[PDB]
């Protein structure tokens, strides 16, 4: 009916700030590496970027929680893809689950 928040440890369905090489910490969701379309590898995690709306192979080193993010900054450069991006996650287009 709607994504479920984690307990004590982050897991699939967990939304955090994922940054990429040349790209500032963007709002990306956590995802596990599937093995259907292709054969994933080890020591790697699936990350889904909202702003860009694309997936990228990242890990925990490329993902930071709000607690930590807010600890230092938690607020990356405010770009065009940042506004619509952060809103792309907070205000997805294909909504359905109660949320604002």
């Amino acid at each position: 009916m709607s994504r479920s928040n984690r307990q004590k440890e982050y897991k699939c369905g967990d939304l955090v700030f994922a940054k990429m090489k040349g790209y500032p910490h963007w709002p990306a969701r956590i995802d596990e590496m599937p093995e259907a379309a292709v054969k994933s590898t080890a020591n790697k995690y699936q990350v889904f970027f909202f702003g860009t709306h694309e997936t990228a192979f990242l890990g925990p080193k490329d993902l930071f929680p709000y607690e930590e993010s807010k600890e230092k900054f938690g607020k990356p450069n405010k770009r065009k893809g940042f506004s619509e991006g952060l809103w792309e996650i907070e205000n997805n287009p294909t909504v359905k689950a109660s949320g604002y």
